[PDB]
């Protein structure tokens, strides 16, 4: 026994989280729209779905927002093996992101699993909405500062020193109010999959069908989880 | 935080990484690869692991490939030794890089698993992966003549389990094909090392002559 | 240190902790136990896990002890969840605990291992574990019985693994023995908890109309 | 598998280190002399040697100085597997411990697994030894300034304050000098197995005798192991 990681094992449930690596400079200079390059978050929630739908494991759904996506599993996939669930679940998921982004030179993922017992589902999706929004004001502060002429290590002893309502003060003269971008930069994207009524002719007979079919759904407009309407979204999501 | 309860998992120098890839059979058909052997594939298979070499900020002395699987050794230790890191960065790169050398239009995943060896035992760690290249390398071979001979996929494997590698041997060259002759990548896979990065795909076998002092230089 | 790479090997609640003395049938031999149970020794099992719930610091919700073991439940997880740290003081503790109850001249050791469960499976895994009790109490006086037959050890050995249990029953049965009777903690252990700290030597199975709320009223 | 971390290994070599759980308190009113007391340190080298003899694992040999003990494998006990290494490691312990002093009431080691390669396996005894010396200083340290009504946290933070020159100094002025202490309160104690030559009666026969026989020997004069002397000892130790 040398593989001596090899047995390592979780239970359910577990949130894998996958998170980009270095992509700031591996993704840097091939033509990304900055702050915020959409062909690009699209390529991320392609990405989640292309998983969802192909790699044979069955997470209950997805959560992205900058370089991470994040899954639900309660079916434990390998049988709970740790290494192997972390190794294929990120291989997976730099491969799919490579053909999304037709990229020349290679990515990398990391993987963690986050060990939760069911009641602590909701509110790990709060924090990493928190996150979400906080990357949202430090992307767009970031972007602003260095249009200012400002350098790389200067702005980012900046953004560490002053608060969120001074980044908003320096963002509005600057000619940004983070109020006016769309919901999903600040609230990240939902992936999963639906059931929904549908009433068509059968591509082959043709008759009239009300035969319902699945699909896979990128929500691009959800909630505040931790929040009147986000409690039940949330909770419907998980069951 | 202390719900990633795995994150300081950790492992000490040295260390092999061997990471393969999972259910290529199924995932690669359709690229139309020649049986049972295709010198594409085992070209992007070592082109993926100099990409590595090169391009991924690790630093692991070299790499040993063949079928579905490449072995990296590190005597210096990536994230500090981090489990979940190496083992998820580093199939993740993989997986990116090989799908760019095969322009793949669906997505493939290799797995990943930390073996932790002593100095002293890292050479018998590479003499039992070169044994496992020599038997599937018979495998292989014995399953397509079979198959062209008008066996079924089960009965074929079957004929494998049971007769010894003498025999199987044997019902090769009655047929015309001489597993020594046969191209040395298939047999004993490819080493890929720095010194500028060279691919070496024909490689002493590691217990013999010269295969004991070709691996100790690669070891160092 | 980064040499102590399971020092941070951690857990999450609920968990149970389940030690298990090793091969008390050499170690305490030589005490002049009566078989093929002594209710002294189970005093002191339970007695020892009561010194635990008391002195130990660590906040159990309850202990359940049969055989040579002992199961604690924690919501409460001691030392931040370490496992190692866990593991150790609570197998070293018991040794300590049990070696006082006895008075014993040589030593003995307590393994331990941590079993991870949603807090919905709990139940379920003391139902298990009172089955196991109860399986062992079978072979037990199945083994007793044989041997003052004239059975020979192995031979004994061999007769409890072949006949089913409703075979050994009715052995036990012929002889004057009747498993139904016999005292309640042989068949089904014994629960120490908190309210002070009460052995109950007389538990209902824990999946009847009776055992249903009582494990849920110590599980809260 | 809900046990899931009954498979988690090591590999050889490995040193386990136990140490006394909270033994300031557990022992405190037991009579005890202050402070360092002999018979304790006996015990915890009677300890050492009753698992070398009696607990059925190999180790090469132990170290051992105030509350802790550590144990060199080459040959790895279960299979390596590191639950069951460091509970039955610890509860002997515990157990042995407890027979040694004759308690009343029970103690506990904790236990822990060094990973080590052959290599560094001396820098491991030397960090051990250098932690003995700074507990012989912090055990006089404390005795010392408690005799001078010092309080229980005044004189904590009093010690990790000044240097040991310092500490010295005080010590000085309290009549103790360290220098006049014996070897193993600041060194430590080596418990082995050796070979050694016996010429005797057979205790049946009773003929005159050259066979050899084996034993566990207690060396409570060691040299420091980072040094001239030391280097050949623990390397003999090891092999």
């Amino acid at each position: 026994t040398r593989e001596i990681y090899a047995e390592m094992r979780c239970i359910p449930p577990v949130v894998l989280r996958a998170d980009g690596r270095n992509f700031k400079n591996t993704l840097s200079g091939l033509g990304f729209e900055k702050p915020y390059d959409k062909t690009f978050a699209r390529a991320m929630a392609d990405t989640a779905e292309l998983f969802i739908k192909k790699s044979g494991l069955s997470p209950l759904f997805a959560y992205t927002f900058s370089d991470e996506i994040s899954f639900l599993f309660t079916d434990l996939p390998f049988d709970g093996r740790v290494e192997k669930i972390d190794s294929v679940v990120a291989s997976f998921l730099g491969s799919a992101l490579t053909i999304k982004l037709r990229l020349e030179e290679p990515i990398a993922f990391d993987s963690r699993l986050v060990a939760l017992q069911k009641e602590e589902i909701p509110e790990y999706f709060h924090r990493r909405q928190l996150e979400a929004w906080r990357n949202f004001v430090a992307s767009w502060g970031y972007y602003a500062l260095r249009n200012e002429g400002m350098g790389r290590n200067e702005a980012a002893k900046y953004l560490k020193r002053k608060k969120e309502s001074e980044i908003h003060e320096m963002l509005f003269e600057r000619g940004i109010n983070l109020a006016t971008l769309p919901s999903w930069q600040r609230r990240g994207v939902i992936i999963s999959k639906e059931a929904r009524e549908i009433q068509g002719f059968n591509p082959v007979s043709g008759k009239e069908e009300k035969s319902l079919r699945r699909k896979i759904t990128q929500n691009w407009e959800i909630p505040k989880f931790k929040s009147e309407k986000g409690i039940p979204f949330l909770e419907k999501l998980i069951n």
